């Protein structure tokens, strides 16, 4: 369903990333690992980009996105946000801040969602292709918060990978609150530059040692069945892909 609504609120990260809220229509629900499209008539009157949703659906009145400024249209959305923020904090208030209004159209599923579903689970990401995990990661917090055993989901094994160190800011917050949470040992956190962090989980360097790293996960969890799930370039989805075959490893072809 398209409808009209409002950026309310935005941030500034590292590596030209947008932490937009948006506030969510009462008809407008989704589940974690979900994309929508926007459009942004003040940047295009005819133009939709597709954003995974990275906020969790058990978070009330907003929804999220992280949008990385790459091109032309996130370019522009980045520079609108910016220039509006250096120039109502120049002109004090009077009024609160004004909404960017913009269109969005979903939600849209993603195979992502069936790790609430999986006994064992391998996420693996590179730079902003973290969001969605941020949104099923915070999920799975709220849920063992709320059904503590009603999941069947007993590991997850969570990688992901940065070419700058800057870029974990998006999410060390709540990469912090699941080491401190996570009691029962639910989550193996794994950070590559390809610590400074600030986590009990110390960033490793480098392209990671996938062949090790598969061969240790299905040792742990033999005889049974590991799903992995991917966000990220193409050249890494043939890599996981022939490892996922070698080790018996559930995979989506979702990199063409
Ligand atoms: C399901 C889904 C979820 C997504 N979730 C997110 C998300 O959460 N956050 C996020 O930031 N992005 C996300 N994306 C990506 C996104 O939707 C952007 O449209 C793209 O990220 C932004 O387009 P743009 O106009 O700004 O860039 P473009 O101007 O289209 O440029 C995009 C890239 O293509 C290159 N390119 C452009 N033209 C050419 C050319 N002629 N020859 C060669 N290379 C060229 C550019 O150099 C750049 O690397 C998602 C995509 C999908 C499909
Ligand atoms: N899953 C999908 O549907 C899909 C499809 C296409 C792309 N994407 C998007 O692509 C983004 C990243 O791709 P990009 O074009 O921006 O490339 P990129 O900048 O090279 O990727 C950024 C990160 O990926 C690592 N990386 C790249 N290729 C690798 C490989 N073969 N093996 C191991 N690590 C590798 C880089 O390490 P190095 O510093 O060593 O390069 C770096 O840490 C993600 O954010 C994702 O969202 C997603
Ligand atoms: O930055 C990207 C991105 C950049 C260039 C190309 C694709 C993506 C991207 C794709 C993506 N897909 C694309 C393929 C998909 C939905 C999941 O639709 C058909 C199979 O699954 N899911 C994504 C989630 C977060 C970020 C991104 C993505």
């Amino acid at each position: 369903g398209s409808e009209p609504t409002f950026v309310v609120n935005a941030s500034l990260l590292p590596s030209k990333v947008l932490g937009l809220q948006v506030q969510r229509p009462q008809s407008f629900n989704y589940q974690p690992g979900d994309y929508l499209f926007i459009k942004c008539p003040g940047i295009s009157k005819f133009e939709w980009h597709p954003f995974t949703i990275s906020s969790a659906p058990e978070m009330p009145d907003v929804l999220t996105l992280h949008i990385r400024a790459v091109g032309s249209w996130t370019g522009k959305l980045y520079q609108l946000i910016r220039e509006q923020r250096e120039e109502w904090i120049r002109s004090g208030s009077s009024q609160s801040l004004p909404g960017v209004p913009v269109y969005i159209d979903g939600p849209y599923g993603t195979p992502s969602t069936h790790i609430f579903e999986s006994k064992y689970a391998i996420l693996i990401c590179a730079g902003i292709g973290v969001t969605p995990f941020a949104s099923i990661l915070k999920s799975i917090l709220h849920r063992n918060q709320q059904n503590p055993a009603k999941m069947p989901l007993k590991k997850v094994h969570f990688y992901w990978l940065n070419r700058e160190q800057k870029a974990f800011e998006w999410f060390v917050e709540l990469l912090s609150k699941i080491e401190a949470e996570d009691t029962n040992n639910l989550f193996d956190l794994n950070l590559y530059l390809t610590l400074i962090t600030g986590l009990k989980s110390r960033t490793k360097t480098g392209r990671p040692d996938w062949e090790e790293i598969f061969k240790d996960v299905a040792k742990q969890h033999a005889p049974d069945n590991v799903e992995v799930f991917f966000c990220g370039p193409t050249g890494l989805a043939l890599q996981l892909r022939h490892l996922c075959t070698k080790y018996g490893f559930g995979y989506r072809k979702e990199n063409f």
